[PDB]
């Protein structure tokens, strides 16, 4: 019956609305166009540096990458500013969740390895986890502007949503590892218009945004109640009848939160 | 359906809730327990300022009034503080309404004049906003401790959040006089953990709390979406199967508001 | 040299200022009335936690301190809240410190027992750190609104900062508790427009405020550069001559903290 | 006196360091190696885009441009992303300034036309402001790899903060082009660690970064007091004698505007 409020915002948005929350063990599952393809956007960079973390030991992250100004194709708030001194994979962890660097999540992609510079492998540790349904094929800056319709480099909010719990709240990670993620996840700084903006302060919010032409609009996100209750909450939409120049519209992401947190009250 | 989350949580914090939400030209009302007798506890302090400004003129307000000690009977933060100086008609509603002073309540009470120190007059007033409900019979501190059944210092969630609709929204005041009783509860300084902490930060809530025995705990608030659509929100609880002593729960006011404000997303 | 622009802030906020640095391995101290008496007004709640770790087993703050509706006589955010429940003596503090509650002081200040409801036995525990200048001799709020000149209720900025270098800097508290102090005194919530004002946003700041009549305003901090060099930064004010009304001006103390941080730099 | 510390900066740092901020009616000049010659880096690109609007109509941003992937030369974030599609004068502008954009500052040169492509049109418009003193020669990147001691592609803090002071104070253009450049500044993404982070966050900061090889770091900033005092701050540094591969340090840049904001306040 709440799938009469996402309807009614899809309409006031003028926007296709997806929204996936994990059933707990007290309530149930949250759908709506839960197994509908979105575009990944930037929501991959979560997952991707939890694919650095399962692959490599903890001393991996302090090996240093260095990068030419050719390689900065992208938004890249931080790789931009150290061409000349390079950068550890561990500030290309922080950078590619914090910032949503662009440059910082294809060089993550290249530690990988592999076909694709690393989408093949990124898709396959996804495959590890249970996840039969997302996909990568193409790096920065060319998986935002897929065209509609087109299965590449889309996931689901059922299927994104599950990849989220295992890193966060399941055991894919060693803890030493899971603290850093959710760490990283912890002190985003690109999301606080959207799953930030609809729950309560007291709530515990963190955080992978995306975003991207045909007014895609995600932001993929584990919550606490104020009495320590975690919940996952996957938001995805796009506007791909308005065309390649769409405008995103970052309070229809934060109005569906604030739906999924009274009923998660 | 939303009243089976309300009944939930009585369920959940040992208690019985009272909602009203007045409905609006766009959304419907909301009501659970609605018509039901809840104590005032401090929530009349919202109403006796906005009486003694519609009865009385804004030079009024500079009025000083000089006490005693023995008129100090009730939690009196501000009050206690000035009983060799005294305190403007201002003053005292400034602290009736930000600090729920109960000392400075009585005063405004005796302001109004006449019998039961004022209460009979405060009832009047609040016949002429149309509420023939609700009734006022003691001062700070008694009427916080009425035995349940009592019909006595009774208000209902109906009655209270037309009377606030009238007294914020509407005309029941003059715009000078009406900013004055906004300002005051736009600042108080009670209710951080009740209506305000069960909405959404972007969302703006101006408030008055009540609290009082067998776990009665109330907060009537205007709030305002983050496009700046008005809404009232009466909530208000008890405990009295717990017993006089029974504690009250202010989590269950944030997180009844909670639900409120997802259906009203 | 920095004390003519200080003069000039006297000269531009009608007031008087006191700010003390103490001298630390590398910059020389900075004094401006620095040996001064202004009056305490609630920046003694930070030693007075401090004196009650001091003096008890870190399992005594699980202690639960009840008190009544005629304990309430000052601004108190949170024991006004908890009259029927009672707090902890970690409670109280955490009030007492974050939020500047009156009555948690007044009910610590009890704890540490003695004549005068505490007051002696905080000034004793004063006199070991080696402060023999200051002194505390009311309770809250007649602390706050001593006559100018009258040395009751009164520190200087030396004295003050070299208690608070002992205490979060120094050897005064053994480290488990020594972190406790610091962890409130880091999430005030009473000093935003004040020396945390001043201070750019990537230097750390953990501060106890003080207000009262006479337009005193002071505020006592640590302060950490962006390279982790920890400074004690003590700024005190009043506005006596304007009489008892007089409203303090909180831009002093940023703008004073402004010079002090282009010194430190 | 000031003078002592940008010189104890210079030691810290292994760098020279330049800075002007032109007199106010209020406060008097700061020069440190104010008439020594810096490079422009890409601080040039402010003045650039004020180049384009003064002497074009508000309808010549959207004439749309189109480039081959040879035109990529530096580090271009946005010019990398629209090779197929081309960007607008306006996109070139915002880019320019917002993201430093190397590419989109040599297409806009190439808009001002003439020899050098474009190199003599902008020194020449500089010339009308008033600077004898600046010069640009090269197209990004050669610009930002001249040796020390080489007058081409070089400004001074003095001769680079008056220009900035008429083209966002003054009347060097009219007030809808005026407003377009300020707002671009505003909203910059390069700078947050420079002059931004000195200044305490209650004052508004504008401005254009510079970074090139020989440690070279600049910021030309526009700020404003909480009040609303405005001043300009030239801020700009090297590192020759560390060599072509001197890394530059931000660090004295914070530091020298947090000096500069002390003597302001
Ligand atoms: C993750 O893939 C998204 C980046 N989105 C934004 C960004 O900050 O870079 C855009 C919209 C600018 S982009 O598609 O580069
Ligand atoms: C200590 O500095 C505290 C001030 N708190 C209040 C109090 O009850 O004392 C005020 C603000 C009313 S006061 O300045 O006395």
């Amino acid at each position: 019956d709440l799938a009469d409020r996402f309807a009614e915002l899809e309409r006031r948005y003028d926007a296709r609305l997806g929204v996936y929350v994990p059933a707990t063990g007290t309530t149930a599952a949250i759908e709506y166009r839960a197994d509908e393809r979105f575009a990944f956007c930037s929501t991959f960079k979560a997952p991707l540096v939890a694919a650095v973390l399962h692959q490599n030991p903890l001393t991996h992250l302090d090996k240093l990458i260095t990068y030419t100004s050719d390689d900065i194709r992208s938004i890249s708030p931080v790789a931009q500013q150290h061409v000349q001194t390079g950068m550890t994979i561990g500030q290309l962890c922080d950078a590619a969740i914090r910032y949503s660097d662009g440059t910082a999540a294809n060089l993550l992609l290249a530690d990988l390895g592999g076909p694709g510079g690393g989408t093949a492998a990124f898709t396959g540790y996804l495959r590890s986890l249970g996840d039969t349904v997302s996909r990568l094929d193409a790096e920065e800056p060319e998986l935002n502007r897929d065209p509609p319709g087109d299965e590449r480099d889309t996931t689901t909010p059922h299927a994104i949503a599950l990849v989220l719990q295992q890193l966060v709240l399941g055991n894919a990670l060693p803890p030493d590892k899971r603290a850093l993620l959710t760490d990283w996840m912890a002190r985003n700084t690109t999301g606080a218009k959207r799953i930030r903006a609809g729950f309560p302060a007291d709530w515990k919010v963190i955080d992978k945004t995306g975003t991207g032409d045909y007014g895609r609009a995600n932001d993929i996100a584990v919550v606490w109640s104020p009495t320590g209750v975690p919940y996952v909450v996957a938001v995805m939409s796009d506007r791909a009848g308005g065309g390649y120049d769409a405008e995103p519209r970052e309070a229809l992401l934060a109005e569906a939160a604030t739906c999924v947190a009274g009923v998660l009250a």
